[PDB]
């Protein structure tokens, strides 16, 4: 009964993506992936989570405990490479499908050499749709020192230090029936930069004990 992509019988990802929109989109649209994930659309790779407690907060909120916590079948790692060549506006957009109609808490914490720099938290709440229910949390804005950490990210002169600051910058994304404290979803995230002709691309894998 493992997972197929990155959800739970009881809440699935339909589409996520970070983007910029350049100021001159009003005049031609147009918007730049950093990283996506699209399952609006084989068994998922495992990784054991004790290996990466290190790089998340490890502290109430962190990945030590949320596994501890439960349910172990709700924890997904995604490797993002980020695409880094492109006053605009920067934004996230998740989408979430259910059978249930819940309300739910999304928090962001952005760690940095796995130390929690900034944490978002939204609630969202169900719109009925085919049947499924669907959580639409689109185009909110980006952190700002996310912004600013990607301005300076991308001016770096070499790839292999981008991805050496990379490997100390983790996201850690936890989904949270409000109602019931209950944990539904939890995403960590690991980053390299892609290169110039591949642009943003993923890999998801189970988190395992
Ligand atoms: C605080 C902003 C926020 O809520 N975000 C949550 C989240 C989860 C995953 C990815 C991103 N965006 C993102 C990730 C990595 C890069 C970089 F290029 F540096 F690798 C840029 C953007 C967010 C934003």
């Amino acid at each position: 009964w493992q997972a197929r992509g990155l959800g739970t019988a009881r809440l699935q990802l339909v589409e996520f993506s970070a983007f910029v929109e350049p100021p001159d989109a009003v005049d031609s649209y147009q918007r730049h992936l950093f990283v996506h994930i699209s399952q609006h659309c084989p068994p998922l790779e495992s990784v054991d989570v004790r290996q990466i407690y290190d790089k998340f907060p490890e502290k109430k909120g962190g990945l030590r405990e949320l596994y501890d916590r439960g349910p172990p079948h709700a924890f997904f790692l995604v490797k993002f490479w980020a695409d880094l060549n492109w006053g605009g506006f920067y934004g996230v957009s998740s989408q979430y499908e259910s059978l249930e109609h819940m309300t739910l808490t999304c928090s962001s914490k952005v760690c940095s050499f796995g130390k929690q720099v900034v944490e978002k938290v939204e609630t969202e709440r169900a719109q009925l749709e085919d049947g499924r229910f669907v959580y639409r949390l689109l185009r909110s804005p980006m952190c700002e020192y996310l912004v600013n950490f990607l301005h300076k990210l991308r001016q770096l002169p070499e790839r292999y230090m981008m991805n050496s600051v990379l490997e100390n910058f983790t996201i850690l994304q936890v989904v949270t029936n409000r109602d019931t404290q209950e944990l539904l979803l939890c995403t960590a995230y690991v980053f390299e930069v892609s290169t110039s002709e591949r642009g943003a691309q993923h890999h998801i894998y189970r988190l395992v004990r």
